[PDB]
Order: structure tokens, then sequence, then C-alpha cells
């Protein structure tokens, strides 16, 4: 289940809609160090890299709005 207080989703919601202006949900993977800049985020850029290859797997270019969301989550210390 979500590990996120209800109140931060609606930031995350503000967030992904400036960037997936694209009319289904997607955002390009371009952009997609531009939408953590945004949220305030800056990790290594070698899991940028890594964050993205394991997602863009047929190498499209696009990422989906859970597939997004479920790395957000996974680069925590979890329990």
């Amino acid at each position: 289940a979500d590990q996120l207080t209800e109140e931060q989703i609606a930031e995350f919601k503000e967030a992904f809609s400036l960037f997936d202006k694209d009319g289904d949900g997607t955002i390009t993977t371009k952009e997609l160090g531009t939408v953590m800049r945004s949220l305030g985020q800056n990790p290594t850029e070698a899991e940028l890299q890594d964050m993205i290859n394991e997602v863009d797997a047929d190498g499209n270019g696009t990422i989906d709005f859970p597939e997004f969301l479920t790395m957000m989550a996974r680069k925590m210390k979890d329990t």
C-alpha cells in the first residue's frame, strides 16, 4: 500500500500534472530529471540513470505514472 500521507498526494499530483501534458498520463524520460527537481529532489546521476533503465525496458522513452511513483518509493531505506 502507499506509505505517503494523503496531503502529500495533492502536491505530487500538481507536479506530475504540469509535465504529463501528453494527454494520457505519460512523461518523457528527458524531463524525468526536471519533475524531481521541481519537487526539490536531486539524487546521484548514477541513481537517475538506473531508475530510468529499469522501467524503460522497451526503450520507448516514456514513463507511465505508476512507474515513476514506484521509483519514488524504492529509493528510500524501507523497513
